């Protein structure tokens, strides 16, 4: 029963101060955009969008940015606490984190190049977060493609499209040699790289990271336009450019009879890319909501109300 109307008499400036403070972000932090969008993916794959992830630890139960996929990986939530309280200064108590961090996610695409819309409203905050969930939920880059498939269905998103185009957000934003290492020199023990990672792209990921080097240090995922949000992503993959094992899988795996069609479409055109992915965001930001009078306004995204 989500709308995007659903502020439009209670706080009708809402979109507008989020853009304002993402801009305003962007001026110091151009990986922010990105970030905010990784925070709303993280949010609806453990329990729904519930803004469960902005929890932080209590004696009661752990925080989600505990998670081995969010840990010292997620980030931005400085921004969201100011974004959530430049909203609560223009209309007290009345936007959701849940709805805050939605809003924001779909302005950071827009502000990146990407489509425009507005996201249906309505869900309201959790009274806890879940750590395990995330634990079990969340995907891992080297997961293979049935295991994404399973993953995503899991969550309440059974479409192939639904895979294929959210990976897209994939289009800026970056990623760590961490995740890449195995790729780069032994891949699933085999104790050579991975063979879907194209040849020339493996020397130049190589120097970026080498064998013993700094796991942390940051490569961008789009080889093409980093921080633009577009389909170049697609047309890495169709050169065996994707970053990560879990991107060039869908179009490399043998399993990949109905996702490489997509991936081919969406590389061939910017609109398809589009429509698709504000398709996939919105069924995403339809998962499990909390609303009416279910769950709470949290004031402070970082603890329930008290
Ligand atoms: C299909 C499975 C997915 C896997 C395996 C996955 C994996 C990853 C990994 C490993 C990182 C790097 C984190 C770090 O280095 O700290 C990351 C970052 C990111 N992911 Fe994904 N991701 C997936 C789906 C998604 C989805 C559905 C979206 C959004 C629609 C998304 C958006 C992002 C963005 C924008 C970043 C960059 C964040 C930044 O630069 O701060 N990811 N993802
Ligand atoms: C919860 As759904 C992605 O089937 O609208
Ligand atoms: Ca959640
Ligand atoms: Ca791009």
């Amino acid at each position: 029963q989500l709308t995007p109307t659903f502020y439009d008499n209670s706080c009708p400036n809402v979109s507008n101060i989020v853009r304002d403070t993402i801009v305003n972000e962007l001026r110091s932090d151009p990986r922010i955009a990105a970030s905010i969008l990784s925070l709303h993916f993280e949010d609806c794959f453990v329990n729904g969008c519930d803004a469960s992830i902005l929890l932080d630890n209590t004696t009661s139960f752990r925080t989600e940015k505990d998670a081995f996929g969010n840990a010292n990986s997620a980030r931005g939530f400085p921004v969201i606490d100011r974004m959530k309280a430049a909203v609560e200064s223009a209309c007290p108590r009345t936007v959701s984190c849940a709805d805050l961090l939605t809003i924001a996610a779909q302005q950071s695409v827009t502000l990146a190049g990407g489509p425009s819309w507005r996201v249906p409203l309505g869900r309201r905050d959790s009274l806890q977060a879940f750590l395990d969930l995330a634990n079990a939920n969340l995907p891992a880059p080297f997961f293979t493609l049935p295991q994404l498939k399973d993953s995503f269905r899991n969550v309440g998103l059974n479409r192939s499209s639904d895979l294929v185009a959210l990976s897209g957000g994939h289009t800026f934003g970056k990623n760590q040699c961490r995740f890449i290492m195995d790729r780069l020199y032994n891949f699933s023990n085999t104790g050579l790289p991975d063979p879907t990672l194209n040849t020339t792209y493996l020397q130049t990921l190589r120097g970026l990271c080498p064998l013993n080097g700094n796991l942390s240090a940051l490569v961008d995922f789009d080889l093409r336009t980093p921080t633009i949000f577009d389909n170049k992503y697609y047309v890495n993959l169709e050169e065996q450019k994707g970053l990560i094992q879990s991107d060039q899988e869908l179009f490399s795996s043998p399993n990949a009879t109905d996702t490489i069609p997509l991936v081919r479409s969406f590389a061939n055109s910017t609109q398809t890319f589009f429509n698709a992915f504000v398709e996939a965001m919105d069924r995403m930001g339809n998962i499990t909501p909390l609303t009416g009078t279910q769950g709470q306004i949290r004031l402070n995204c970082r603890v329930v109300n008290s």
